[PDB]
């Protein structure tokens, strides 16, 4: 397992134009193109971010292209973070992707937030920052991802994509 795979087995892969689990116009393994309500303008940023006339459909290899540039994006922004960079350098390699994977669905901004968690991370109390995650609204609306990425926190093992 790698972080790659992981996020393959929560975000998935569809090749047309999707709403999101937020309602948001998205492609690909879990690319958002917009949080726009028009889907013209979702369009517009897939031809952009693919560099042809999509016609809201891509290739498989057009999706993983923009996913690794998504994965990449989510590193190199944790890394460019005050917040996020002390944690991810004090984590395991397996804990390291948890962390990735919250960056990738949510943002830089959104997880450099989660505060409280992120020093429980820091601390290695790895039970208390488990309950810790869970306290949020994004366990509340993606209930079943984010027990697998806060599993992934608790026990640094790959059990929950097992
Ligand atoms: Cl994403
Ligand atoms: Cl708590
Ligand atoms: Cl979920």
């Amino acid at each position: 397992m790698d972080i790659f795979e992981m996020l393959r087995i929560d975000e998935g892969l569809r090749l047309k134009i999707y709403k999101d689990t937020e309602g948001y116009y998205t492609i690909g393994i879990g690319h958002l193109l917009t949080k726009s309500p028009s889907l013209n303008a979702a369009k517009s940023e897939l031809d952009k971010a693919i560099g042809r006339n999509t016609n809201g459909v891509i290739t498989k290899d057009e999706a993983e292209k923009l996913f690794n540039q998504d994965v990449d994006a989510a590193v190199r922004g944790i890394l460019r973070n005050a917040k996020l960079k002390p944690v991810y350098d004090s984590l395991d390699a397996v804990r390291r992707a948890a962390l990735i994977n919250m960056v990738f669905q949510m943002g830089e901004t959104g997880v450099a937030g989660f505060t409280n968690s992120l020093r429980m991370l820091q601390q290695k109390r790895w039970d208390e920052a488990a309950v810790n995650l869970a306290k949020s609204r994004w366990y509340n609306q993606t209930p079943n991802r984010a027990k697998r990425v806060i599993t992934t926190f608790r026990t640094g093992t790959w059990d929950a994509y097992k």
